[PDB]
């Protein structure tokens, strides 16, 4: 069994909405980057690629290369497990923390859950989301942006 | 064996002392918060049902509930684990990180998991707690609050 | 198996290069700290000493101790892995997160697990280091700082 552990953040900007775990929620302001900026997504992937010792999603997916510019972070979730997998890892379970001052995630938590499951192949038992506030404090809690953090076990 | 992350921040406010960990802590100012404003139990509380995955604890016990207000966080983290086991877990370790500029969290520490390992019903030696300083950047830095992270390993 | 935690900040300050995983890299800026605030194994430091139940860095070597002014991080790594050894653990595997604007961490990395892997006597396959920015978004966005967080799965 391995362990493995991502962070990741984007700064807000542009218009609406965003997308974070897959799902496209709604929000005055977008999320700035190079991808989708989906940072779920890149932080659980990470976690995984962490665990698997196969390093980060950026020395995975360069910000460089404009092959990844646009990119559907579950696509780029997909490739990172493709490779984890041939390694020979399976997946124990992951937990993921969106730590955001709005807007509220709570509601789309079940359906981030399909997909993220459905992407990694697993059961939704063996997939957790979770968010909270930084009560205000913080580049977050001033709503410049979005961070969030993940766990993950591979077996 | 399931692995589990939290994370939780509070503002300061009012006058101390603050609650961490089940601990009393004399402070000038206090902890802002629906609850005791425990952030250190928060952050375990939403390792362990990280886990278990069971979500987090803004969706067991919500601000909206008016029930939860002043509520001891041991109290909260002593349902979560109820409704945890229930499940079929039991408890593999856990370990905390507070980040704080100040009060001293040091001292605290023991009784603290002394508080923990009996709500947890585990021996202290499953149970680990300790302190950071963000060398006075941040909001934590500034003193604007405390932060906390945790992590939990279930079988 | 046990699961543990880091997290590290240090602020810039004085003449670079700074050392990061016990690598020495070129920057304009160096890092504030009693040893050589290396934030890197700091927090992989922690992340042991924490899943083997024993504490932090700040217990074990502290800022108060003068013997431990300018102290080589690989040394006090070493030693924590000492002491987590004679308590009967081995090492399972470790992931690391440094959180930095600047500078480039990532053509450090191997040289980085090189000395990680030595030090903890391990594989280099079970040592993982990654890298992120928190998009110019607080105090290590306004490169105030570098933040490190960890964990380690020990056996
Ligand atoms: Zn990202
Ligand atoms: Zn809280
Ligand atoms: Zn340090």
């Amino acid at each position: 069994m391995r362990i493995g552990h991502g962070f990741d953040v984007h700064a807000f900007g542009g218009e609406g909405p965003i997308i974070i775990g897959g799902v496209r929620i709604p929000y005055e302001k977008g999320l700035l980057a190079h991808s989708d900026g989906d940072v779920a997504l890149h932080a659980l992937t990470d976690a995984l690629l962490g665990a698997a010792a196969l390093g980060d999603i950026g020395k995975l997916f360069p910000d460089t290369d404009p092959a990844f510019k646009g990119a559907d972070s579950r696509e780029l979730l997909r490739e990172a497990w493709r490779r984890i997998q041939a390694k020979g890892y399976t997946l124990g379970n992951v937990d993921v923390t969106i730590i955001a001052q709005a807007p509220k995630m709570l509601p789309h938590i079940p359906q981030m859950r399909v997909f993220i499951a459905e992407d990694l192949g697993c059961h939704m038992d063996d997939v957790n989301v979770k968010a909270t506030t930084t009560e205000k404090l913080g580049f977050t809690g001033r709503g410049e942006g979005i961070a969030c953090e993940a766990v993950a076990l591979l077996i």
